[PDB]
């Protein structure tokens, strides 16, 4: 049972490099349109944004692509969101079946991380409940994409923005909107307390048990789903269960573990004292 | 800090599938020749490889390569090692400059693990001091290639050949000789008993000192020598430290930026030993080797 990544292949021969006047960070390109985060055309805030794009020059969005050695020049640009839908002549050949899909927290993706248009390394990362990805990006390598594969089509979710100074990061989805109520902005932004995803605090500690000898800290009593849910109110838990199609997962695990979910229930709360404590593993990835 | 893997496009490039009269699994395509492991022939023993070997024809072979819709011809099977070098009549575009590496326990690698040509998942692994890896695979995954990436250079250090009762793989490296004493027979082979490598559970440490809690509280307030630590780890199944002295440059630095010397982590690994108590370090739980002092400090 291991972290499951997608492969970056398809991804790696769209990704774009973007510079304008000075600045530089990635886009991707799919079919004739480059989309890169807007403030590659400088730091704005609030409604600055739209007559800002509007006297931007397309002369000056420098476009390659590495890959391809492809040097891509802009027609016209339109800002969707926070993002810059940038129309290009050429159609990317390398192009694949792809969706726009927006995240719910608790879901995981497979980082791209992308320097000057050329994805450098690949990781994982899960949305927490607050909106933010706890992830590792330097200068330039804003316009990298979250994504997942399911038979050959592109699940594009992410795109990064901004990195506020507890190594949070935050983007936003491919239409254009921000995860969680974080803006393109160099500002204190308040973040929303920190939650746990419990479905997934539940898919690493029965991990756990089908990798390694049950556990001494292992709880021997039950608890009921009820009584930890009035728990966890008290405790920065979710509600159990978080997804409710996670539950067909969850209790074939405790087949598989013969431990009912009761105790492993039991055992989040007698944690406590040791209590990050990390939703990194999803039942569906622990399951299949 | 993350588990960092590398980009998996220059690989997919280059994988093919290898089917063998109802046997399938995957190869690796560079320039003229396809790289497999050989029980695709067969399930043979011993000594009775190089004997199938030359009377397998090749019009038997047949080779496609998914991602660029070509089917391959095989002139000429050779066996290296563990593994058949399948020459075929077309070179190949995708090929980078690349180089057959065998890694040395303690050293990660990104696993593309395919089926019938194609890479599904992605995921990193350490050769462990067992010479296995505890990786993920089913049926027709063999072929499966770790690797690694320096730039421009693909490092090619792993190929898949078989599973153990304990979750555990192994395999040869490119050039067709296994890890360890294992074999490609289905037969209980016997394994080292395990031992954590001592510089991978340091980094792990660190990384957790470095970005979820500066001072957790079951990190050691006292310190335990280098020399008093490695008496301890003969019995208690850690490796010597330091298990590489290149790691040593990476260790001080942590040491430095973390303002915790590695007397403290090597002392707050042997209390962990019996009072743990269910503490989650790094999301993991359990020790483990997959921090590498290089990947944490770079
Ligand atoms: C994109 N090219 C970068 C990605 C950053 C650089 C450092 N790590 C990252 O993930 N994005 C930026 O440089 C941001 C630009 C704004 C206008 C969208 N700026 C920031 O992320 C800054 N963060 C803040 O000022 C904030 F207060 F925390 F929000 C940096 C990291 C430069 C201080
Ligand atoms: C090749 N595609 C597979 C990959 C396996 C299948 C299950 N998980 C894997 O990683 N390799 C094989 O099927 C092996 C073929 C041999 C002849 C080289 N066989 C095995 O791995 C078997 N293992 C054993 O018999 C052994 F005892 F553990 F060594 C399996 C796991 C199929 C019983």
């Amino acid at each position: 049972i291991k972290i499951l990544l997608h492969p970056s292949g398809v991804v790696e021969r769209c990704m774009v490099s973007v510079v304008y006047n000075g600045s530089a960070l990635n886009g991707i390109w799919l079919k004739n349109v480059v989309y890169c985060p807007r403030h590659v055309i400088g730091k704005f805030r609030g409604d600055q944004w739209t007559h800002m794009v509007s006297i931007a020059d397309c002369r000056d969005f420098i476009v390659k692509c590495p890959i391809q050695g492809i040097q891509l020049n802009v027609q016209s640009v339109k800002m969707v969101g926070a993002l810059l839908q940038l129309t290009v002549h050429t159609n990317n050949t390398a192009t694949p079946d792809y969706k726009f899909e927006r995240l719910q927290p608790g879901s995981s993706m497979t980082i791209a991380c992308a320097y000057d248009g050329i994805v450098r390394h690949v990781y994982h990362v899960v949305l927490q409940l607050n909106n933010l990805i706890y992830a590792s990006f330097l200068n330039g390598a804003c316009g990298s994409v979250g994504y997942t594969l399911k038979g050959k089509t592109l699940y594009l979710h992410y795109m990064h923005h901004i990195e506020f100074n507890n190594k949070t990061h935050s983007g936003t989805d491919l239409e254009g909107n921000f995860y969680g109520p974080y803006v393109d902005e160099e500002v204190i932004q308040q973040q929303t307390a920190f939650q746990y995803y419990t479905d997934n605090v539940v898919a690493q500690l029965y991990a756990h048990l089908l990798t390694v000898a049950r556990p001494k800290w292992l709880a021997q009593s039950q608890i009921s789903i009820e009584d930890f849910n009035s728990w966890a109110a008290n405790n920065s838990f979710a509600n159990f269960p978080c997804e409710q199609t996670n539950m067909s997962y969850i209790m074939g695990l405790s087949q598989t573990a013969r431990v009912p979910v009761e105790r492993i229930l039991n055992t989040i709360i007698q944690l406590t004292t040791n209590r990050d404590f990390e939703c990194d593993w999803t039942p569906e990835m622990v399951y299949n």
